[PDB]
DNA sequence: AAAAACGTCAACATTTTATAAAAAAGTCTTGCAAAAAGTTA
DNA sequence: TAACTTTTTGCAAGACTTTTTTATAAAATGTTGACGTTTTT
């Protein structure tokens, strides 16, 4: 796959990948993997003010945060992992609830592509 | 313990008790426990409005909205209870996690001690 | 040894970001007049 | 309860403050098609 510029439309078969160790998010392109890891930090300061102007709880929203950052620069599309099976968004929000709990935030980083074993297993 | 007018600084021990079977939220003034009876159906709309605006998520979080809501008419303090404990205010949000992963809403009603 | 097939890479076509400026929605005072609560005897 | 005083409430008119739009240039991604090479015969 993979066109001529290097954009991968199926996002299944990308070399563009972050995880956070628990999550791992597959990207159409370079440009939007940087984009998700250079300012997904910034994002969550920016992330924590609105949603404290809407409601105060005891919760660590960063993970929550990092999904809707997530959706709105991969504009290609959704694929992600939770922990080496395939997750669906509803999959991944589940994890963003159970997380939240949890008052630090693990940080993101690229890492390489799967591998067809860990790819095949992933389903 | 009610002032001559009838209020309950003392919420704990107040008359004016608002639920939804699964949680009861105790006013200090009848004022009160009403503003937040005939007002909440429409801070759930206000509210999703609001957090959608950050966020879109598969959860439904009119709970969260109630006690959000409760907090800012409730003026005199923040009682509560949960499935008939006391709940701290940490539990009562625990609780309001739980039910983001359940399609309808509870409704409010005015009970009685 | 070519003709057909490939693969690379300028050069021009389109689609997407990034922003700055403007518009518009939403918030946060300030000021009483009104309703609620506290006091008073 | 009644009568009076002091707080909360409700709203309205401004002054501000984010969000949403627009518009437009910049930056990406997409396409096309000579031009050498490769591989098929």
């Amino acid at each position: 796959p993979k066109t001529q510029r290097g954009i991968y439309h199926n996002l299944k078969e990308s070399e563009y990948v972050a995880s956070n160790t628990d999550v791992t998010f597959f990207f159409s392109s370079e440009l939007y993997l940087n984009k998700f890891l250079d300012g997904y930090q910034e994002y969550r300061k920016k992330f924590n003010k609105k949603i404290e102007r809407v409601a105060v709880t005891p919760w660590n929203m960063d993970m929550l945060a990092d999904i809707t950052f997530y959706s709105e620069v991969e504009k290609r599309g959704f694929h992600a992992w939770l922990k080496g099976d395939n997750a669906t968004w509803r999959e991944v929000h589940v994890y963003a609830l159970r997380i939240m709990t949890k008052p630090n935030t693990l940080d993101w980083s690229r890492i390489q592509k799967p591998r067809l074993r860990e790819r095949r297993k992933s389903m």
